[PDB]
């Protein structure tokens, strides 16, 4: 349908920033109540001062990825690794995982010449199964039209910290989700078909595909409890329990949720619903918000919501530069 607009590249970046900043406020609290979320959102819209919400590691790594792609459009993983590690070093308290810290320490030492190696040594050679690969990967889909490029650069961006296939395939799936959200206004069943299609290839036991199948099920039900969603899809720091959950959040909120006032637009709905799931609300909201931002575009990123976020202005700016990458690759 559409060729991809700047509105959609902005959409996706602001969506992710929103999901980070807002979901951070409920993170690690795993009983979250939708009433608390709505109450927070109302308070947010009335805030007199701007920039009251600070972003976390999710956004910090995101901006590193973007500065790398801008600087090295061809994709330079050494450059990207350098940016990750210096970002960590500049702002180490933004919320990073306890494991991934050790990667940044290693990459910052003279001791390593292979940038993938520290990630390979995580957890006894098995590598991290965490969602930190996925939480930052969106920009790959915004910079690279060609799905092949999206897959291999998602893998490789992720592999700088997440050496387990659980870790890097989560990053691929989340980057795919954004890719297809972008390519016109796809229908729910087509969107899933695409994702199952690509992940059956990439994976083939079949963890992500089975979660993705589980998702197909849930969208054929109506009034699915949050318990059931959390039970099957998860709401965890593990990529396997967050990426599919974020994807489900996005698809669900294409339609009305009886419990969320219809005066909230689709992207708002998506963020509110993500946070209501609890767990790692931060990373799930940032991922779902990126998919939703790519799909509905900037028009659903409301002035009252976005003015609350740290670095909103810089985010909007960076999207123009991402957009130019995208346009170059066509
Ligand atoms: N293979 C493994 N073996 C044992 N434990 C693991 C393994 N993989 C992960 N863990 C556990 O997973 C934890 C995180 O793995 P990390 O690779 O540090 O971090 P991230 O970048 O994925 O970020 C994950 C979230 O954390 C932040 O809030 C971010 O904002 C994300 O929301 C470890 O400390 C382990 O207990
Ligand atoms: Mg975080």
């Amino acid at each position: 349908g559409p060729m991809v607009s700047l509105a959609q590249v902005r959409g996706a970046l602001c969506g992710a920033l929103l999901g980070d900043c807002m979901g951070a406020e409920f993170e690690g609290s795993d009983a979250v109540e939708l009433p608390d979320v709505l109450e927070f959102v109302r308070l947010l819209e009335k805030e007199k001062k701007a920039g009251t919400l600070f972003y976390t590691d999710d956004t910090a790594m995101t901006r590193a990825v973007i500065q790398s792609l801008i600087a090295k459009p061809d994709f330079d993983e050494v450059d990207m690794a350098k940016r990750f590690a210096e970002e960590y070093k500049k702002e180490p308290t933004r919320g990073y995982g306890a494991g991934v810290v050790q990667v940044f320490k290693k990459l910052l030492s003279p001791k390593y010449s292979d940038v993938f190696q520290p990630a390979r040594e995580q957890f006894d050679g098995k590598g991290s199964y965490g969602n930190g690969g996925a939480m930052r990967v969106a920009s790959i889909a915004l910079a690279y039209p060609n799905i092949q490029d999206v897959i291999k650069f998602a893998r490789r961006s992720a592999q700088l910290t997440h050496a387990s296939p659980l870790g890097y395939n989560g990053a691929i799936l989340q980057a795919l989700a954004v890719h297809f959200a972008l390519q016109g206004e796809l229908k729910r069943d087509t969107f899933l078909e695409q994702l199952i299609g690509e992940m059956e290839r990439i994976e083939g036991k079949l963890p992500f595909c089975s979660r993705l199948k589980k998702i197909k099920e849930f969208l054929a039900s109506s009034n699915v409890p949050k318990a059931d969603i959390v039970d099957e899809l998860g709401h965890g720091i593990a990529a396997l329990e967050s990426v599919p959950t974020a994807i489900y959040s996005f698809l669900h909120c294409m339609e009305s949720d009886p419990d969320i006032p219809d005066l909230y637009n689709n992207l708002q709905r998506t963020i509110i619903y993500s946070i209501s799931l609890g767990g790692d609300t931060d990373t799930i909201a940032t991922m779902a918000g990126a998919i939703a931002g790519a799909y509905y575009g900037m028009d659903q990123v409301t002035p009252s919501w976005k003015r609350s976020c740290e670095a909103i202005v810089e985010t909007e700016e960076s999207a123009v530069k991402l957009y130019e990458l995208y346009c170059k690759q066509l």
